[PDB]
């Protein structure tokens, strides 16, 4: 689980997006797993406007943040699972790092801000939805 809090806006995997983030949707791209709601509250995470390759994440099945150097966004093939068929996510980056299923959404930041949170996983490599060509999420 996990989310990122910027200005008016809540930013989910979307395969655990709520009931609540769906009534108040604003954008949702199931090729991406983003889903993004609108809040009363103000968030002030800070998105990253970089090309940074390397940055750290929280990974919850080891209460533990891991450096890791990714890959740049891109197409890449992603099994089948409960929530989707097999298909080529997009702007999805990988590392080499630990992950487990209930781990997405925990953030990847560097030194700029938030890159992106944890989507997909398996046999030591983690991967990240990338969050920093959204520029409207702080207009
Ligand atoms: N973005 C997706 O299609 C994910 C939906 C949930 C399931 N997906 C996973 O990869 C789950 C997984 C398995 C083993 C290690 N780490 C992880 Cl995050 C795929
Ligand atoms: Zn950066």
């Amino acid at each position: 689980s996990g989310a990122i809090y910027v200005g008016n806006y809540r930013v989910v995997n979307r395969h655990l997006a709520t009931h609540n983030d769906w009534a108040n949707l604003v954008w949702e791209d199931s090729s991406r797993d983003l889903l993004v709601s609108s809040t009363t509250a103000q968030g002030c995470d800070t998105i990253a406007r970089c090309d940074c390759q390397t940055g750290v994440y929280y990974c919850s099945s080891r209460r533990k943040h891991y450096p890791v150097s990714f890959s740049k966004p891109s197409l890449i093939f992603v099994e089948a699972s409960e929530y989707y068929p097999a298909r080529y996510q997009s702007h999805l980056m990988l590392a080499v790092g630990h992950s487990e299923p209930g781990d997405c959404g925990g953030i990847l930041r560097c030194q700029h801000g938030v890159v992106g949170i944890v989507s997909t996983g398996g046999n030591g490599l983690v991967g990240f939805a990338d969050v920093r060509d959204l520029l409207w999420l702080d207009e």
